[PDB]
């Protein structure tokens, strides 16, 4: 299986490279945090933790990253193709591409939150990715608790590791046609969410046209109370009212949930250890082991 420090011996300074390139690029635009965390998320869900998610589409094949789900809206994968670089010069045909990834991801939780961990590796590269396989896998946030619960249940992950893993929304954005189904003809006398607090509503339709696309570059962050602080204050906006995604305010909707929520947003430690621990068991979903995949050398194309 996985071991911490899978490269111990074959690439000592792998960890410490990926995460210089990361803290530079987050220096640079603090965005990227939000963007690998989530890119990783994506990679993990859709034919396991394997790098599936970076290749980029080619004549003969229309790769995840075209995915409705996915395009234009994943970013960062300039810092693990910088990453990568590194990695390659100082190790070559030795560190794979899910690894960085989730390597990436871990550091980004670091820089956003002061969250830490370690982090399993031994990961390698699939050679598939199918833009309509994310569009299947990648949960929508028009879900509700029900489906939000079934769809991370079919990749190992608990009601509760889905509410604790959620807090990612506690940093980045969200285009604004992700949520323009909350403010725009919803089954209502006002034709807005009740569920949403009204002011806030009110604010985020003079930000968002009913006639946006996910191609529409405007975005708003998820977490009105902390928006680049991974802290637990995506709990504290979701028991107010102020959780952004209809999927968001789906955690509230349900006791077990609705309790989940509570405690998260009353303990930040408690939270915060919660979701270092999900972290790892995410990364762990479907992966390629031992002589499985290969160790891809540009992530954005696979070996030939
Ligand atoms: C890459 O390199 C890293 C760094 O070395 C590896 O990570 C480290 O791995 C070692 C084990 O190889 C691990 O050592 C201790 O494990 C537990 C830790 O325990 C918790 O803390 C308390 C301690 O009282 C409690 O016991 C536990 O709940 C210890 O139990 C264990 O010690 C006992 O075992 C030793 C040796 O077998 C014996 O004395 C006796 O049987 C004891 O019962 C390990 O102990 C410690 O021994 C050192 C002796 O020199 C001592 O100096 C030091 O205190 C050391 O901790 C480290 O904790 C761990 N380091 C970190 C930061 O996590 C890594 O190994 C992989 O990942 C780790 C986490 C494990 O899962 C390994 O199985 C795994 O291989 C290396 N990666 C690879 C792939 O090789
Ligand atoms: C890591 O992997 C990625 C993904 O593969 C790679 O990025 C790709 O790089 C290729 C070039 O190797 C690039 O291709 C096009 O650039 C232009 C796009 O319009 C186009 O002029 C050019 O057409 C040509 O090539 C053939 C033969 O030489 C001829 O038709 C022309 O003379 C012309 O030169 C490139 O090609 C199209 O060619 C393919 C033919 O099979 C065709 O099937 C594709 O549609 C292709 O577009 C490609 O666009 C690019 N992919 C993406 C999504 O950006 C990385 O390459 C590096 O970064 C790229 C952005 C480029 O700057 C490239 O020069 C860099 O090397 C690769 N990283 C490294 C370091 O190799
Ligand atoms: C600090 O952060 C900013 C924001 O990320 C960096 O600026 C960006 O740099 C990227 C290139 O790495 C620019 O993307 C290109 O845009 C071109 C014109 O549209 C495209 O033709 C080209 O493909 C790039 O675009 C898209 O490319 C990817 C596909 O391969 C997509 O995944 C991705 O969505 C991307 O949009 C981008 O436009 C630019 N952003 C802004 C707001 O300027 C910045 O990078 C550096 O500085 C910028 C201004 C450019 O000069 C880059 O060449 C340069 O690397 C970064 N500082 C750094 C890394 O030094
Ligand atoms: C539980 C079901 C989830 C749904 C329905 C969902 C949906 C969404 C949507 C629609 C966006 C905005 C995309 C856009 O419009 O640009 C978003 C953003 C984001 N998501 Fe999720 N998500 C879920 C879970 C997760 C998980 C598990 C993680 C990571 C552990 C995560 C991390 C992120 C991050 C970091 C952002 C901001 C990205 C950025 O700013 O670039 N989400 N999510
Ligand atoms: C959350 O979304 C689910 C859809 O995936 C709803 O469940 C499904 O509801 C459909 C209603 O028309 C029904 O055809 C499906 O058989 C059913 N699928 C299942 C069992 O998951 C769910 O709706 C509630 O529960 C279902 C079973 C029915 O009783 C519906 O009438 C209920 O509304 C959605 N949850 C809520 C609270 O709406
Ligand atoms: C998407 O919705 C936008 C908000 O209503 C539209 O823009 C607005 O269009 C009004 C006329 O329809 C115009 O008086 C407003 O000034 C304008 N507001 C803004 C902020 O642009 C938009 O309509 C398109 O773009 C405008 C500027 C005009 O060129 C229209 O003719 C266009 O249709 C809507 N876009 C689409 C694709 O329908
Ligand atoms: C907030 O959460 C933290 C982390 O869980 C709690 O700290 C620990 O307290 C529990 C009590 O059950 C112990 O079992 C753990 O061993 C402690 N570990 C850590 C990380 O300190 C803390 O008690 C919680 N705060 C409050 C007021 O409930
Ligand atoms: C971050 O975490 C460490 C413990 O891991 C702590 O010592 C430090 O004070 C914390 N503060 C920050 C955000 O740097
Ligand atoms: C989940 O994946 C699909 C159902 O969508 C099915 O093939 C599989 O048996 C399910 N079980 C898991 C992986 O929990
Ligand atoms: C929490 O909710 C689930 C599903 O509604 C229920 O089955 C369970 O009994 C509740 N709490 C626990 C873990 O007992
Ligand atoms: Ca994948
Ligand atoms: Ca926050």
């Amino acid at each position: 299986d996985l071991q911490i420090g899978f490269y111990n011996t074959s690439c000592p300074t792998a960890e410490s490279l990926v995460q210089q390139a990361v803290a530079a690029a987050f220096a640079n635009n603090s965005g990227i945090a939000p963007g690998l965390i989530r890119m990783h998320f994506h990679d993990c869900f859709v034919r396991g933790c394997d790098a599936s998610v970076l290749l980029d589409s080619t004549a003969n094949n229309t790769a995840e990253k075209d995915a409705i789900p996915n395009n234009p809206s994943l970013r960062g994968f300039e810092v693990i193709t910088a990453a990568k670089s590194a990695v390659e010069a100082a190790c070559p045909q030795t560190v794979s591409c899910a690894d960085i990834l989730a390597f990436a991801a871990r550091d980004s939780a670091n820089l956003a939150g002061n969250i830490t961990y370690q982090v399993p590796s031994g990961r390698r590269d699939g050679t598939v990715s199918l833009a309509s396989e994310a569009n299947a896998q990648i949960p929508s946030p028009l879900f509700n608790a029900t489906q939000l619960i079934n769809s991370f249940a079919n990749k190992t992950l608990t009601a509760d590791e889905m509410v604790t893993l959620s807090g990612a929304h506690s940093i980045g954005v969200a285009h604004c046609s992700s949520f323009t189904n909350r403010l725009y003809n919803f089954n209502s006398g006002s034709g807005i969410d009740p569920t949403l607090s009204p002011s806030y509503a009110a604010l985020l339709r003079n930000t968002c046209p009913a006639n946006s696309t996910r191609f529409t570059p405007i975005t708003v962050s998820l977490d009105i109370i902390t928006p680049s602080v991974l802290d637990n204050m995506y709990y504290t906006g979701v028991q107010l009212t102020l959780g952004l995604l209809t999927s968001d305010q789906a955690l509230v909707t349900e006791a077990n949930l609705s309790a989940a929520v509570k405690a998260n947003a009353m303990n930040l430690t408690a939270w915060a250890s919660k979701f270092a621990q999900a972290m790892v068991k995410m990364g762990q979903i479907e992966v390629l082991t031992g002589t499985q995949g290969e160790i891809r050398t540009n992530c954005s194309v696979v070996n030939s």
